[PDB]
């Protein structure tokens, strides 16, 4: 049957505000293992192992995910995590994984502004996610030249991404009127409702930055107040897609807007098939979408770099990782010199049934720029951790 078994680690919160989100990673992360372990597991060194895993709770607590992260580490002693969601959760862990010389994988769309020799990552930078994004409600949605509203939760993704935005929408000639943060989890809307009403009376953009399930209430209370499609406002979303729109309803979501590299509704082939795997794994009710297509493709790519390693020591897989491509269910992607993913690009309006009608989308992949070049402080600089002589972050 097989050799020998390997247990890598899975951290995520499956309890608190960002379960609505992080839940379905697990089960899409344990989707590709089974696949793995039926196709005839990991080959290293002439020997076949079975992949078996260790899931712990972030609890959507910063805190939590940096003490599991070193159980995982030193305790369990698995070759790779895969796990994360917030930039928080990942800012907390970073010290561990650099401190002990471990191996992070991080699938979520984020603002990059990072590039850890100990982390790689499968979610959008700004240039695979928010630039597009910005260009195009700016430039093509119905909201075409009104000005943006940035509405987000109180911490590094949001902010920054908002930070790039505004550089970004500054360089288009474009006008922010209005940008507030709740705290993660705060359900109190009302307050930026107000500032919503006064700022774009004519309609306009609202770039959401909210991530786990504060998402629910805001989608609710915008439409009670009139703040709609039908009234001119437009919504674009980068911290919610298909499996939140489940739990939310897609009466609340319909016409509003997303900008992600995998929707499920890519009509190819791998698309389709990763969509009807999920499903017979675990229900016909079960969506896929961009943050477990990230997720899934994490154990691929790990799973390529340890058998061209020959190896599961993290400092060997970490270095024959860069390279490796793979056929993932949105197209080919490849991990970069930096430890991103070059991807596809695609815009997406949300349909009546909670999909996405796909309006946008690049030729092919494009390379993740893990230093902002909008932004002022990383506009010139590059990460490529192949050169001894570039490293982390070089001019
Ligand atoms: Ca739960
Ligand atoms: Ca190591
Ligand atoms: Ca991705
Ligand atoms: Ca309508
Ligand atoms: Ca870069």
């Amino acid at each position: 049957d097989f050799d020998d078994k390997v247990t890598v680690g899975i951290l995520h919160s499956l309890t608190g505000t960002m379960a609505i989100s992080e839940s379905t990673l697990v089960d899409t992360e344990k989707m590709a293992i089974d696949e793995i372990n039926a196709a005839g597991g990991v080959e290293v060194d002439g020997k076949k192992y079975k992949i078996e895993y260790i899931v712990e709770d972030g609890a959507s607590d910063w805190p939590t995910f940096a003490e599991k992260s070193k159980k995982l580490i030193d305790q369990d002693q698995v070759p790779v995590v895969f796990g994360g969601w917030t930039s928080a959760s990942r800012k907390a862990m970073l010290p561990v994984y650099e401190s002990k010389n471990a191996f992070l994988y991080y699938p979520i769309q984020y603002e990059g502004q990072e590039c850890s020799n100990n982390i790689f990552y499968t979610g959008a930078t700004p240039n695979q996610q928010s630039e597009p994004a910005t260009k195009f409600m700016y430039e093509k949605s119905p909201a075409a030249g009104k000005p943006f509203f940035l509405v987000g939760s109180d911490y590094v993704f949001p902010r920054t991404s908002n930070t790039i935005t505004k550089e970004q929408l500054a360089s288009l000639g474009g006008e922010v009127v209005g940008e507030d943060y709740l705290p993660l989890g705060n359900t109190e809307v009302a307050p930026i409702i107000a500032k919503i009403k006064k700022a774009l009376p004519d309609g306009g953009v609202i770039i959401n930055t909210l991530n786990g399930d504060q998402n629910v209430a805001f989608f609710k209370q915008i439409q009670d107040a009139g703040i709609t499609p039908d009234n001119g406002y437009y919504v674009m979303s980068y911290s919610i897609a298909e499996e939140e729109i489940s739990t939310i309803g897609s009466e609340f979501l319909e016409g509003h807007y997303g900008a992600w590299n995998y929707m499920m509704s890519i009509d190819t082939p791998a698309s389709k098939k990763f969509a009807a795997d999920f499903k017979a794994k675990y229900g016909a009710d079960r969506q896929v979408a961009d943050p477990q297509e990230s997720a899934y493709n994490m154990v691929y790519l790990w799973k390529k770099a340890v058998e061209k390693a020959n190896s599961f020591d993290d400092d060997k897989v970490r270095e024959v990782l860069v390279g490796i491509e793979f056929d993932a269910p949105q197209g080919p992607v490849k991990v970069m010199p930096n430890h991103h993913l070059s991807q596809t690009v695609r815009i997406g309006q949300i349909t009546a049934d909670g999909q996405f009608e796909i309006l946008e989308s690049t030729d092919g992949p494009v390379a993740p720029q893990a230093w902002n070049q909008f932004e002022p402080s990383s506009k010139g600089f590059a990460c490529d951790w192949t050169d001894a002589a570039k490293g982390e972050k070089y001019k």
